[PDB]
Formats: C-alpha cells, sequence, structure tokens
C-alpha cells in the first residue's frame, strides 16, 4: 500500500541516517494535513528515550517554516540551550534528551511530507558540511523514489 | 509489484548518480542465478551508446569476487586501457565507450543483488574519494529502500 510504501522509505531512512552520522537519533517527523507532526520512524542507539510514535504538536511548521522548508531549508543547530530557543520548545526536545539536531526536509511532489532529523543527545556538535549534504541527499532520494513509486 | 517498484528505485539511482558524479553513463547491472549480468537501467549523456537492456555474461564476478562485492568491495578504475585488461574484457565494453569506470555493490538480503556502475566514455577519470563515498551511498540506500519495501 501507499502508506506501507512510505513507512518502508522511513524506515530506510532512519537507519542509513544515523549510520552515515554516527549520532544518537534519526527520525522521520510526518506531518498531517495541519501540520501536527508523528513521530513515524526512528533509529536510536542503545540508552536513549524512543520517541517513535509520539505526537507533537509543534505549531511553528504550520505558521512559519512550511514554504521555507518547501523549498529546502536546512536547520542544523550546535547547541540547543545556546539558540534562544523559548521553554516550550526546549520542554518538546528534554525528554527525548537532544543537545544538537539538523533537520532536513522530505519534500514529495513540492509538498511538505514531513522532516527528516538526527540528534545528537545529551552533547553538543558542530554539524560540518560534507554531513549536512549527505543528510540532505539522503532525504532527497528518499523523497524521490517516493515521487516515483506512485 | 515488486518488478515496478525496482524500476522506480533504478531510475533514481541513475540519474541521482550521473548528476551527482557528472559522469558519462550511470547503469544499474543486476545478477541472476548464473550471476549473468543484466543492464536493467541507464543514465547517459548524449552522443554515447545506451547500454541499458544489454545481458553481459562475465564470469570473474562468480568465480572470485561475490562475496567480496557483499562485503564492500568496489572497483575504480582510472584509465580501462592501463589495467592490463584481456580482450575479452575489452571486447565487452567496446560497444559501450568505458575508458574509467567505478563500480559499487548493491546488497539485499545479505545477497548481491547487482552493481551501481558509473563510467567516464571519452577520457581517464581518477574517481575521487568523496565521489566514491557518494555513490557507494548512493547504492546502499537503494539497496536497503528495496530490503525494505519488500
Ligand atoms: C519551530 C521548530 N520546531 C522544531 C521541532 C523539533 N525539533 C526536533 O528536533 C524535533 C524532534 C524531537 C522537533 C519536533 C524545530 C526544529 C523548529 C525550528 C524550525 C526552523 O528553524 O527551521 C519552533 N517551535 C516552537 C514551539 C513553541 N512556539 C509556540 O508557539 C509554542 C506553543 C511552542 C511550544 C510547543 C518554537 C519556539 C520554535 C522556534 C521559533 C520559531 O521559529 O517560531
Ligand atoms: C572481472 C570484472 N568484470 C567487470 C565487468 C564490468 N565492468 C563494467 O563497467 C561493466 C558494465 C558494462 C561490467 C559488466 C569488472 C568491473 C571486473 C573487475 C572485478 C573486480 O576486480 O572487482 C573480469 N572479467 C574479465 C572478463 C574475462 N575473463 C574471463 O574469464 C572471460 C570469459 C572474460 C571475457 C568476458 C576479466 C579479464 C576480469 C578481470 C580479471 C578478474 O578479476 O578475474
Ligand atoms: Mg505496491
Ligand atoms: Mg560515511
Ligand atoms: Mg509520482
Ligand atoms: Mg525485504
Amino acid at each position: 500500500s501507499e502508506l506501507r510504501d512510505r513507512q518502508a522509505i522511513f524506515e530506510t531512512l532512519v537507519a542509513k541516517g544515523r549510520e552515515l552520522l554516527a549520532c544518537d537519533r534519526v527520525i522521520v517527523y510526518a506531518f498531517d494535513d495541519n501540520y501536527v507532526g508523528t513521530v513515524v520512524a526512528e533509529s536510536v542507539a542503545e540508552g536513549w528515550p524512543q520517541a517513535r510514535d509520539q505526537v507533537i504538536e509543534d505549531p511553528c511548521f504550520r505558521e512559519h517554516w512550511v514554504e521555507a522548508y518547501r523549498q529546502g531549508r536546512i536547520q542544523a543547530t550546535t547547541d540547543i540551550f545556546k539558540a534562544g530557543l523559548t521553554e516550550c520548545h526546549l520542554n518538546q526536545l528534554r525528554p527525548l534528551k537532544v543537545r544538537a539536531n539538523l533537520v532536513v526536509p522530505m519534500v514529495i511532489d513540492d509538498q511538505l511530507f514531513g522532516l527528516l532529523i538526527a540528534h545528537q543527545a545529551s552533547e553538543p556538535r558542530q554539524w560540518q558540511e560534507i554531513e549536512i549534504d549527505q543528510f540532505s541527499e539522503l532525504a532527497s532520494t528518499g523523497s524521490l523514489v517516493l515521487e516515483r513509486l506512485h
């Protein structure tokens, strides 16, 4: 089925993503029609909390970032505690132990289906250009495959 | 249908592969149980013969290299005319036009499904570490997608 196909691609991307970056967690954060996000796929190293299946109602995508991510925005943050983020935002990440994150979009037929997100837990991390490129290309490959499958 | 889904992934791999490398041709070369290979997808620049839909039986794989390719072996050849190859080997490449090539494995369910292959047709080409890494990861990503899709 279409949804099973999407899930197979998502599970592939999180597994290869974590292997590529050797980070602590990679997820696909998939959007519903209102851009409420569900963690539909996760690859996480041993010992860290499992975000899989969590529903996170974060309004900043619907309200602020849908267009930029459709246009290919990438956001990389070395230390989430030194990024001017509000407590409301931090409280979404604290239970998952996020200290640094890297966000690339999954754009399928010009629509934002979700985000592929890497986490470094309890440890700041300066994401390097080549890591960002490889992570972005992974998301692009998965998105293009889904475009062609249906 | 596995066959239709297969082609969708292969078309993404060859198109993205040739864009990444800016080379003359990228193909998927898939093995059967005799380890005879068939070119099942191709992206090729203008002016070069279309290698698509060629069955090419090369015994060196089954006789020497299948297990090595399963374990991540590649072939990076800067100039095929300086590799001391036999007339049999040159003969099978002559209709396609191959001056340099990069061969990376596609491993699915711990079996060698085939090879993702890049050709430069009219000049030597020293393949760079970043290119080999990107091309290998493209093949690995596509292989894992197929592994999880069905
Ligand atoms: C925008 C925003 N949210 C997220 C969310 C996540 N990062 C992750 O790693 C995960 C998985 C655990 C999620 C989910 C990101 C990365 C961003 C930044 C987008 C970008 O800059 O490209 C955002 N959301 C909030 C929440 C806050 N604002 C509210 O109105 C309410 C209510 C909130 C609490 C839930 C904030 C502060 C931001 C950043 C500020 C902004 O860009 O508007
Ligand atoms: C091994 C060998 N064959 C190939 C084949 C290809 N290169 C390409 O670009 C394509 C797509 C058009 C194909 C197909 C490669 C890359 C390699 C090297 C493998 C490796 O070392 O990793 C090989 N095959 C032959 C052919 C020759 N030997 C025979 O017994 C008969 C019959 C032949 C004619 C068909 C040769 C000489 C080699 C190299 C020597 C070896 O590895 O055994
Ligand atoms: Mg189907
Ligand atoms: Mg690597
Ligand atoms: Mg489509
Ligand atoms: Mg399978």
